[PDB]
């Protein structure tokens, strides 16, 4: 077919190549192609691409969005835990996601590890922050219906702005474990009685970014998972450290390109998602420079 075409891009890491040639495909095309690719070469794709390019944030992006999607949340699980734990990276594969795709997630895990997903939690991630509990509860608890709208938003109203210090397990249950429905009430109620959003009060009362956004992310779920999405990748735009802001960025664009495509109709809530990435994205290092259109291609913005 055309693979033997790819496989010479990737050798010649003619980084600029690949997005055109990515940007034809589709997600079921993509999948066929890897395995395809693989039978026709004896080489798996990805680790083939993650070993032809550069490395950093382009390869990044090309090796995420190129991949069976919950294969990635494994790969950037599996990577998030090594050093110490990138609780961005952890939280955005985790709260961003339906029962079933954690539930896939533990399964893939569970066969790509050997060990169950909610094991290595408990070894790996101590129970002392808003976002080592957002990272447990996230793959325990379901949502489910309380019947005390106004009740919970004096919850929140109170851990978030009156309360010293801001009971943590307290204020993770009550946003993952929240029905969308009544969430859309609690999350109204909470307005009204603090009057500012719950977003600025939680980025208010949480000093640690990692936290404030976690709990900001999971907040945005439910009420619309590009939300979630869009929020994550506006933190992402507004990070002053390049090497951060890329690498959040290939991440959320190659786990969400396609799952929540529309993010950029939220991201509005901040500004122009096409112009901001078209801003942002102007760094000249090597494994940067093209990172900004591989980007664009995978959110159709080009
Ligand atoms: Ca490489």
């Amino acid at each position: 077919d055309a693979i033997p075409e790819v496989k010479a891009i990737l050798e010649a890491k003619n980084e600029e190549e690949l997005v055109t040639f990515t940007s034809r495909w589709s997600a079921e095309e993509r999948k066929e192609l890897r395995t395809q690719f693989q039978d026709t070469t004896g080489l798996e794709f990805i680790a083939f691409l993650k070993k032809c390019i550069k490395n950093g944030p382009y390869e990044d992006v090309m090796a995420l969005g190129w991949d069976c999607n919950i294969s990635a949340r494994v790969n950037v699980i599996k990577k998030a835990m090594k050093n110490v734990n990138d609780f961005r990276a952890i939280h955005d594969v985790v709260l961003i996601a339906t029962p079933d795709e954690r539930l896939k997630l533990a399964q893939a895990y569970k066969e790509k590890t050997g060990n169950d997903l909610l094991q290595d939690f408990v070894d790996q991630i101590p129970l002392t922050s808003a976002a080592s509990y957002l990272c447990h509860l996230a793959i325990r608890e379901n949502r489910t219906p309380r019947g005390s709208v106004a009740s919970d938003a004096e919850v929140l109203k109170h851990n978030l702005i009156d309360a010293d210090e801001p009971d943590h397990e307290a204020v993770v249950r009550l946003i993952i474990t929240s029905t969308a429905d009544e969430y859309k009430e609690i999350n109204h109620r909470f307005e009204v009685l603090t009057g500012k959003s719950v977003q600025e009060a939680i980025e208010t009362r949480y000093a640690d970014k990692e936290n404030a956004r976690g709990l900001c992310i999971a907040h945005y779920y439910n009420l619309a998972p590009a939300r979630a999405v869009a929020y994550a990748f506006h933190s992402a735009v507004e990070t002053q450290n390049d090497d951060m802001a890329y690498e959040q960025a290939a991440r959320i664009t190659g786990l969400f390109h396609d799952l929540h495509k529309f993010a950029w109709v939220h991201y509005a809530c901040w500004g122009v998602m096409r112009d901001d990435i078209l801003s942002r994205f102007q760094s000249k290092e090597a494994n940067k420079v093209n990172f900004r259109d591989a980007c664009l291609m995978f959110w159709k913005l080009a």
